[PDB]
């Protein structure tokens, strides 16, 4: 089976990803700063590198020496992302360059590692992890919300563009999902009332339950393209 | 296993639906206004009723008959729907006035009919077939646009206040998909209804929102 | 003498003020509503009044052709009748869905068919449609009110896309909040009360002429211009 | 009057701009890399600084500095920006990397500029460049279009955030403008001029939160 390419494995969503490829018999290149809790995953068939997304170089050379093992990429799931929320009166500004770089370049470097060879062959997907926040709006979101919606846009954009070619382009808009994302935000305060709505919704969504998702968008024969996937827990308000 | 309501179920999308919930396990309850044409589906365990979703008596009746036989819906498929094209400096206007009557209305009926139940079981999946003319415009395609945007609106809305109840509400968004609609950039029936099901067939408290999908090509 | 100008709902809110602007610019009007007294009472100078409900095609198509012989052919059609008829879809009476959509959605696809073709054959005119924020987003017991607005929205995109070739303009003007007769239509009391509760909250809300001036700002503008959208609310307005 | 900032003045809408609000009688800061052509505009009480809006440090001083002169800012045009066309198969990275940085990061450093005064003073206004194509996908500007949805959701959720403070957040998102940018069917930078203007000088009340315009042709 086709080789998959999944940035972020190292937890969360990738690491929920990549078990649901990986038992459908994908073999895996999986790409995170982590690689160490890369490898305490155990999958079969999957080469784990150590990688900064944000690196052009270091990714598009991993990925180059994992498709001398398992052949061209059929997918890359451009996962790796950050939530640092805050307001733009007072955060950090270099919170806002590392979120559109890992978020918004690092997703551009995965799709540009593959997409020329895609068009070439006429086959490939590109899956793009936004959020329901590249849809609307949430409080203490702004920069991150900026990072989403891009990321929507890109995906829009370049779907538009592969169509002919028969490459796929799907945007996966997951809300409210049990990871280490929400961990990175900076403000205590902001943390403790996100962990308090996630709560009060009765809690939230599985990463597996994005994974499924992923999986079913993937396994569509190459001339069915769901575009996109928004989900989010039934009880989720604001 | 539950009773699911599927409208427009005479051809194309709410055919395929039927198959498969049917296929899954599901006795059904198939609305269209060609009830031969439902009953040569010859599904198992499946009734064939003959309701115009506007007409919102007739539709009610029927939903009530069918959960004395199967007890109440679990879902209903609001997928009866019409496409007339035509420019709006000289599209003759009951065009207009027939379109958002079924494509809205009909849809407005069918959500009636089975959320208070589904709010006071705390249980139930409300699944409307928008289209990808629901969220971008097309040429020859403003009224019908006009009507896939209200039910878009329409489906986020009621979504976000019945979310309390635990009671899912979900868009599917297809575009260029091989039915009767207009009477390898096309897309199977049956490529929609894969969808439809996997969203329903997940736990209750996981919601897909929205599904948009359409060939790769074209 | 300017050129005329078609205003529905013309007897209240926002329709009165934007009849007042472009009045003042000096611009003959036709005036349509149910309430053609209220109409009258207006005193505007130039100025045709017509009782028409908009979802009478025949009546609204007729008092047009009545004006233009007067005053020639329209240049702007604002389409600003409408009502809101706020509800849970779950307990909400259905007929409130259907006039509704009657009105708000079919009433303004009238009034663009009036003057489409003939604006297409001069290459100049332009549509005004009255939208809303509840057109983009969505609103607590708005769902078949939003509905109405999003398929506005969707529609006036539609036209101005097609129309654009023929230097015709569409225009969608979205408020939220504004002081007008509105709200004062729903039927459940309890809505009403919250409503006007909000709008007291976040320190009162849009004057019918803060649209007014927006409506005639995006009209003035030369005809080779498009301004497409403005939204506007209070400063204040939030959830 | 209060004093006006605007980014990126030096050419096409933010020079037409910076001469609407000086013919209004607002002192103005101008920021921009070829700070001769500022001083080419030749405008009355104009300060002109050699700013990349990148570069957070000078950007605040220069905001500081100005603020002294003719008191704090009531508005900001965050109007600096650029457009590097290309397929995401081949683009120069660098050129996502740059135009993010100008495109978005500039203009979230001219809003953190002024934000928390404007909020404690209960007044102020925050004006976005963003595009049409900050609503709607076009072929060859995927990260482009990028930069101007990140700039769209970026305003709308500041506004929401500041809309209890009295302070106004707008998108003004033109199409189609003759400028620079590119280095009928087409806009005069001055057309942007005058709804920016126009969003400006309704009460502080009243809040413009989007226009967008373009040629009515083509
Ligand atoms: N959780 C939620 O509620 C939602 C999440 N999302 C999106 O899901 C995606 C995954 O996040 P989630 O699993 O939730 O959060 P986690 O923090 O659990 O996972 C983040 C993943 O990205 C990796 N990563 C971060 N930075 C880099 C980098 N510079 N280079 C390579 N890898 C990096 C991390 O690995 P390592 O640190 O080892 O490099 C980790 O594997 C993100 O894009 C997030 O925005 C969208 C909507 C909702
Ligand atoms: N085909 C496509 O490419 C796309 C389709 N869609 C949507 O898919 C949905 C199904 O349409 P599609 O399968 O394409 O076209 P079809 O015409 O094949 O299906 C139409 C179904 O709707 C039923 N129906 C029509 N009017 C009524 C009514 N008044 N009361 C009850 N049932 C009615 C018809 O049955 P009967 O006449 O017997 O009553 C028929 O069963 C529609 O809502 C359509 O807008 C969305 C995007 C794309
Ligand atoms: N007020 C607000 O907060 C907002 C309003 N809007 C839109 O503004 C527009 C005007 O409403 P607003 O001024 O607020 O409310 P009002 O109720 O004050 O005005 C409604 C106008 O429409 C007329 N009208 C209603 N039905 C018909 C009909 N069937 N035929 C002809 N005319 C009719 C009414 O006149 P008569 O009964 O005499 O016929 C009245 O002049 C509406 O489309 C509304 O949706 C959008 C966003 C916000
Ligand atoms: N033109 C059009 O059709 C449309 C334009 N827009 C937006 O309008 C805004 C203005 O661009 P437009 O007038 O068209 O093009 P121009 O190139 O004429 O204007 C660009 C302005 O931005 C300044 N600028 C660029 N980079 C920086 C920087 N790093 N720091 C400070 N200033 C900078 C440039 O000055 P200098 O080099 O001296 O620093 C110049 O003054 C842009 O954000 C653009 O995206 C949106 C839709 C359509």
């Amino acid at each position: 089976k086709k080789l998959v390419v999944i940035t972020g494995a190292s937890s969360g969503i990738g690491e929920a990803i990549a078990r649901r490829f990986s038992e459908e018999g994908h073999p895996l290149l999986l790409l995170a700063r982590r690689v160490e809790r890369l490898k305490a995953l155990n999958l079969p068939n999957t080469l784990c590198a150590q990688v900064d997304v944000t690196d052009k170089y270091t990714f598009d050379t991993a990925i180059t020496r994992a498709e001398k093992i398992y052949g061209p990429a059929d997918a890359i799931v451009n996962n790796a992302g950050m939530m640092l929320l805050g307001q733009i009166d007072t955060q950090e500004a270099n919170e806002w360059q590392r979120m559109f770089d890992v978020n918004v370049l690092g997703l551009l470097n995965g799709m540009q590692a593959v997409l020329a060879p895609m068009k070439a062959r006429n086959c490939g997907t590109i899956i793009n992890i936004s959020s329901i926040a590249g849809k609307k709006t949430f409080p203490d979101h702004a920069a991150y919300c900026g990072t989403k919606f891009a990321v929507h846009a890109i995906s829009e954009n370049v779907r538009e563009e592969v169509a002919a070619s028969n490459v796929r382009v799907m945007t996966i808009a997951p809300s409210a999902v049990k990871t280490e994302l929400l961990s990175h935000t900076t403000s205590q305060q902001i943390k403790d009332g996100y962990d308090a709505w996630r709560v009060d919704m009765g809690g939230v969504l599985a990463a597996d339950d994005v994974a499924r998702a992923v999986l079913f968008a993937y396994q569509q024969p190459q001339n069915v393209c769901i575009r996109e996937i928004a989900l989010a827990p039934t009880k989720q308000q604001p």
